């Protein structure tokens, strides 16, 4: 028999949609910083579970290992960044990834148009959206101790979907799946990934592991 699944489609907040259009429809050099930004977000999420767990070690019942895995797949043309940080409840997810104005959007767009390097994006708290420098679609899978596992996705166009996830369960954390644009396949190459992690993400305080396909 036919199966059913519930999907929730949301509109990006207006300024977030404009920031996405700017990122997507305009050339920036130095696109490589997308990875620094996502690793930074993972490192922060790992910090939040680590410190919470000091007071309450049962918060690590869903996994003690606090790390980041990078998983390129040339067949799928995806680069996946997995963390075991605090994760997001559904409400956290819709709050952090698009429905709520972010304090730094306006300010960041005026800087970028004014000629700022895209590299400045992390400082304005909208670093996630640098994913769209290199990805035509982003999927974000998340699991928080207080909620079920959810899948977020967007190909921009002003909207994103949320659903309960029917893929692999994770114990806790967030997985960002970048569906790369056809001209951005260098970010699936192990040499390039290592180069950019060395250059931008050296002082991250959790182990990071690159899985190379043989
Ligand atoms: C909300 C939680 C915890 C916050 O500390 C992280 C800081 C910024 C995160 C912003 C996001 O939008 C969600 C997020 C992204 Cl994008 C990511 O790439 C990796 C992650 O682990 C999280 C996450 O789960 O973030």
């Amino acid at each position: 028999p036919m199966e059913e699944e519930e999907v929730e489609t949301f509109a990006f907040q207006a300024e977030i949609a404009q920031l996405m259009s700017l990122i997507i429809n305009t050339f920036y050099s130095n696109k490589e910083i997308f990875l620094r930004e996502l690793i930074s977000n993972s490192s922060d999420a790992l910090d939040k579970i680590r410190y919470e767990s000091l007071t309450d070690p049962s918060k690590l019942d869903s996994g003690k290992e606090l790390h980041i895995n990078l998983i390129p797949n040339k067949q799928d043309r995806t680069l996946t960044i997995v963390d075991t940080g605090i994760g997001m409840t559904k409400a956290d997810l819709i709050n952090n990834l698009g429905t709520i104005a972010k304090s730094g959007t306006k300010a960041f767009m005026e800087a970028l148009q004014a000629g700022a390097d895209i590299s400045m994006i992390g400082q304005f708290g909208v670093g996630f959206y640098s994913a769209y420098l290199v990805a035509e679609k982003v999927t974000v899978i998340t699991k928080h101790n207080d909620d079920e596992q959810y899948a977020w996705e967007s190909s921009a166009g002003g909207s994103f979907t949320v659903r309960t996830d029917t893929g692999e369960p994770m114990g806790r954390g967030t997985k960002v799946i970048l569906h790369l644009k056809e001209d951005q396949t260098e970010y699936l190459e192990e040499r390039r990934i290592k180069e950019i992690v060395k250059k931008h993400s050296q002082f991250i305080g959790y182990p990071i592991t690159l899985f190379v396909e043989k």
